[PDB]
């Protein structure tokens, strides 16, 4: 979502991003890491 990233996102990438943003907003750690080859590093 910022362009401090030298890349842009997809829709599911951005929604998982804003999900993690809301978890930070409510002080929550969580899990991700589905099926391989998806861009977990990128997110």
């Amino acid at each position: 979502q910022p362009k401090l990233l030298n890349c842009q996102l997809k829709e599911y990438q951005l929604k998982g991003l804003n999900w993690l943003v809301n978890l930070y907003e409510q002080g929550i750690n969580g899990i991700l890491a589905d099926e391989m080859g998806l861009g977990k590093t990128v997110q």
